[PDB]
């Protein structure tokens, strides 16, 4: 920051100097008529250079030296410590005529040096460091830097109809733990010279994305910037001082909002009461509002929201106790984080947040329900790494006039960025959800997961062996022989295997999977009036994954032995990998990724 | 592209194979009840591998070999040249039971290999190369790649009320020179197997950004994709074939449109007449729509739009013959480019294009007029390079309730990206334009330019020397002595010098300038009723820059000699750098940067 401060003909000019800047001072155009030359004195804590045509040249406090007055001869003025009274530090310039060794005129510059810094935790360790030089940027990765801000979308105070960020008030110091800290640090004399004030400010646009709070009597809570407050004039305190503000996020990254926001402080010179002039200094900090993050099946379960055997299966973990209403995610900053639940178009408590997106022109379908919303385990895809996974959403083809999740949920999910969503084809299903045909399961040593796919061809292959084994009479009276000889039903399932393979191909491509990673599970569909699939027997892939325990729907199909040839087959596949199958809607809150989302690389 | 193609129990499956992909074929789940093992034959141009648990293993066309039937035993099928009749190439699989050395059943795969490529000039040399592997991306810089598309914002046909891109019709082959070429290249037998078609398509959203044209009888011009045409079914021609399409841009990069657009081709399998199934293949090309670019003063003039001495000054260049209505820019692709004029809220000819942006809710001010719109010479700013310069726009401070150029022109200018706009402070001026206080001028050997700034302090410094020289009577009867002793007027100009220095500081910072690069020109302002500045004498910095000839307003102030102490002073500064001053609204169309905008680096 090089800033212009001209000397004024015959006058003494008072200026405030902010440490970290330097002044360029025109001496020439202040010089009286007929001067040929100037000297200068300057005080201890002012560094002064004289500068002709690039050629810098420092000067002592006391020298009697003269130079030749030219427009190419200017000064550069620095100061290296704040002032303890106003003025005191100074630079004075003498102008001497052709001979005359007494100055004809003089011009001065009376400086008060102050330090002003607007500080945040840009290095992301939870401590608000002193003027991080990257605080005005935001970059990704471990070596990256820039401060993070949560949406205050929980509720500290239960009497309250809405989430904290919904008002412009704070009713509890518990709240401030959800907020990011920003400290205005100043260092100067005991009052500002006349006609200066310090003003925090934000843009009209950011004014619905942030709220800033001052803690008075640290106690009362003052809303200074935010909704309908774009600026706040700050009381300067002298000497070394710190003001503490608390910043809350109000909106998630979304269509038309990247999640970056700015807060500024200006030292504004005035010409009067009102008549503001120009900022003589500005400092800026950036916050990135932290995205909403979903949790996959490979992540350890903490609590299962659910009659009888759901409870009994969960006693083998240390979990507590519709899938279509709710998706559990979280939000995380270096300081704080907490579960936040997305709501399909009120567990709203302390440290349990809430988002919805309601359509406006558009209307909801079955594809909006959050069984149509899943996320992979972490993956690498041609080198790019997805440490938090990829969100998966069932769709229809774009020209097919079929169904689609609302744009407003879709844009929301895209806007979060860190789980780079992938669209699948679920609209061949009557309900239309990705959870009807695919699931992930961890392999309990690793680090490594499996994709489970429904497969009609595996089902026909299984039955043709059973009919061969003579279990064709194994059972409105449904036997294998009965199904196998149903030609019409066979066609439908060839068409459904086609839909399943389309998705198989997307999933492999976008999650970097191979056939090694995929288990096909036998499954069978009947075509409804719309030509869409609905399950024929209980849909086994549509399970609960409580670690290594799998809560798999009970098939009850054409059976043999004292159990079933489907429960034997599915047990045969999963159990030899580590996984304990229990055969029996639910919805499991999980442990966050230990992986911090801000370390993610572009 | 790995794609799924299952064998079908007992059946022969016909498939189309697109070169560049590979198939994964499940053999297991097709195998009859009781098989233990399979062999396979395959034709010459089919490459087949057998794959157990990762372990690939190629197989000959004729071998009698058996393998053990398992779900982990699949095939991988490739083909390396197109087919000349349908089927012909094939893979057949034999299934043998426990002993029996004659196959019990068999399943086949009858492949027709075709080549389909949607091709563009992604390497940016004007020739449409064969399947550039980066054609589906767009990257910046010299080593960067991705195809470029002009907005067709000129007019080939003058009877027409609007610019070409405004309809969905082409009335002249001249037009196609403004368009980008895209070639669907196919290679296959003489007909497609039954139930396949090729479909070009675009998104609803891109459908108002692109128009695509087919030249029939190469002649008639067919609109295939664009406004209200999202898809086009293409006639396959057999053998080695090329279809040529022409693509026109319709909209400039803008708020909410990055300037990237996509066009796709799918091979779509059908189950019937209608009943489309799934794309078995998709190829995608990306275009970046080329931005609108402004031209600075250091660039050579081609024609001056203007009573008497404007004409006489221009005869010293080889130029042809309000500044507030119009800004000359251009647009450039590797193939084509042409001047386009931005219109403040009809030189619309062949190779002379047009854009406007009209506000909607907002209304115009003086700051909308394009004297409030300039651009620097190329600059480097802390390493970042601005090879085309930076657009400069006069503004007011954000909290000041002052004037501002319309958001819609501002967003438009930002959206173009390559001249990263900078806002200045012009609202202290009655009119409010950047051209009232600053100009650039080339230094005629280089490569190097100067910033000229209006300066009230230089003016007072000049007069104080004239009054000293006793020219205080040099001249409603205005003399130097008269001005100097006007105290009220002195104050106003101290305040205006303050506004000028604010801008000086922005300009230095954002154009990486130093005092070395700046000439202050003497200037004087009177404060109007709104406290805003209007010039006192003719505003000299507000000049025409026709190379080394400067067309400088004639000052006519307090004079001496047979001319003026202001025309002597300004001549004294400029002429010793190379520049021929002529003292005398205009608007000069210039030579584009030789620098291609796509080579610019992020
Ligand atoms: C170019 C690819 N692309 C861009 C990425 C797409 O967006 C895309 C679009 C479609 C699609 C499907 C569709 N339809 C009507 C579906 C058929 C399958 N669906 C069924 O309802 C269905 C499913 C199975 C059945 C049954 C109907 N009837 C029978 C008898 N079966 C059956 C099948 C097997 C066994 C037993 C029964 C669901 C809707 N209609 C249209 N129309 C758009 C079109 C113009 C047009 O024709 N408009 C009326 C024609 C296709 C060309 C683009 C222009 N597109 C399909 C795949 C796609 F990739
Ligand atoms: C914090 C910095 N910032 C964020 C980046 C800004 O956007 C910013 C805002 C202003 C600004 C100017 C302004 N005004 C009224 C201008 C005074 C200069 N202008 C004149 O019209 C003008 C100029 C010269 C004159 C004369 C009036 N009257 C006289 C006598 N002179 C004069 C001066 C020298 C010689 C002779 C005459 C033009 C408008 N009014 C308000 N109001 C906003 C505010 C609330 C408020 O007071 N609202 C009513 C107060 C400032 C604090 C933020 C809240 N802001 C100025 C600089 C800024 F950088
Ligand atoms: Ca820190
Ligand atoms: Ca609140
Ligand atoms: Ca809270
Ligand atoms: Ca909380
Ligand atoms: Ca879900
Ligand atoms: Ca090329
Ligand atoms: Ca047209
Ligand atoms: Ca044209
Ligand atoms: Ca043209
Ligand atoms: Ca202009």
């Amino acid at each position: 920051r090089e800033r212009t401060v001209r000397l004024q003909y015959g006058s003494r000019v008072e200026a405030v100097y902010v440490l970290g800047t330097y002044l360029w001072t025109d001496v020439y155009s202040a010089a009286p008529a007929g001067a040929q030359t100037f000297s200068l004195k300057h005080s201890e804590h002012v560094w002064v250079e004289v500068v002709r045509d690039g050629e810098a040249e420092e000067v002592a406090t006391n020298g009697k030296q003269r130079w030749l007055l030219s427009p190419s001869t200017t000064l550069r003025v620095t100061m290296s410590q704040a002032s303890t009274e106003a003025s005191s530090d100074k630079v004075t310039v003498n102008y001497y005529d052709e001979e005359g060794s007494i100055p004809i005129d003089q011009a001065g510059l009376f400086l008060t040096a102050i330090e002003i810094s607007l500080d945040v935790d840009a290095d992301r360790d939870g401590v608000v460091e002193k003027n991080n030089p990257k605080k005005a940027s935001w970059t990704w990765g471990p070596e990256g830097q820039g401060a993070i801000l949560l949406v205050n979308c929980d509720r500290e105070t239960p009497w309250l109809p809405k989430e904290d960020c919904r008002d412009e008030k704070v009713y509890s110091k518990e709240d401030l733990k959800d907020m990011s800290q920003m400290i205005l640090r100043t260092k100067g004399p005991d009052r500002l010279p006349a006609g200066y004030e310090i003003v925090l400010y934000i843009s009209m646009s950011d004014s619905d994305k942030v709220g800033v709070f001052y803690v008075e009597n640290p106690q009362r809570y003052i809303h200074i910037l935010g909704r309908r407050k774009l600026y706040h004039v700050v009381k300067y305190t002298g000497g070394s001082a710190e003001l503490l503000f608390f910043v809350e996020g109000l909106c998630f990254p979304d269509e038309g909002f990247s999640g970056l926001v700015s807060i500024h402080v200006s030292l504004l010179e005035y010409m009067a009461q009102d008549i503001p002039l120009t900022p003589i200094f500005t400092d800026t900090v950036i916050f990135r509002i932290a995205p909403w993050i979903m949790t996959p099946n490979i992540l350890p379960p903490v609590s299962v929201f659910v009659l009888k055997e759901v409870k009994n299966l969960v006693e083998k973990t240390n979990c507590e106790l519709i899938q279509d209403e709710i998706e559990f995610g979280y939000i995380e900053a270096p300081h704080k984080g907490f579960p936040v639940v997305l709501d399909s178009p009120e567990l709203l408590g302390p440290d349990f947040g809430y988002v919805t997106r309601e359509p406006l022109f558009e209307s909801v379908t079955s594809l909006d329900s959050f069984g149509n919303l899943e996320v992979s385990p972490p993956v690498t895809v041609n080198g790019k790494t997805y440490p938090l996974g990829r969100i998966l959403i069932g769709s229809s083809f774009p020209l097919s006039g079929g169904r689609r999740m609302t744009k407003v949920v879709r844009d929301f999910l895209k806007a979060q960025q860190v789980q780079a969503p992938v669209e699948l084809y679920s609209d061949w299903l009557t309900v239309g959800h990705v959870d009807e045909f695919m699931s992930f399961v961890p392999i309990p040593g690793t680090k490594k997961f499996l994709l489970l796919m429904a497969s009609t061809s595996a089902c026909y292959k299984l039955f043709r062996e059973k009919q061969k084994d003579g279990h064709g009479e194994a059972i409105k009276r449904i036997t294998i022989n009965k199904i196998l000889s149903n030609e019409s039903l066979v066609q439908e399932n060839l068409y459904f295997q086609r839909c399943l393979d389309w998705n198989r191909d997307i999933l492999k491509k976008e999650l970097g999977l191979t056939e090694q990673d995929i288990i096909d599970l036998p499954a069978l569909f009947k075509m409804d009036e719309d030509h869409r699939a609905r399950a024929f027997f209980p849909n086994m892939v549509n399970m609960i994954v409580l670690d290594k325990d799998l809560g798999i729907p009970k098939p009850f199909g054409p059976q043999v032995e004292e159990e079933c040839c489907l429960e034997m087959h599915v047990r045969g596949l999963l159990e030899p990998l580590g996984l304990e199958c229990t055969f029996i809607g639910t919805n499991v809150r999980r442990k966050p990724f230990t992986f911090k989302w801000w370390h993610m690389v572009p």
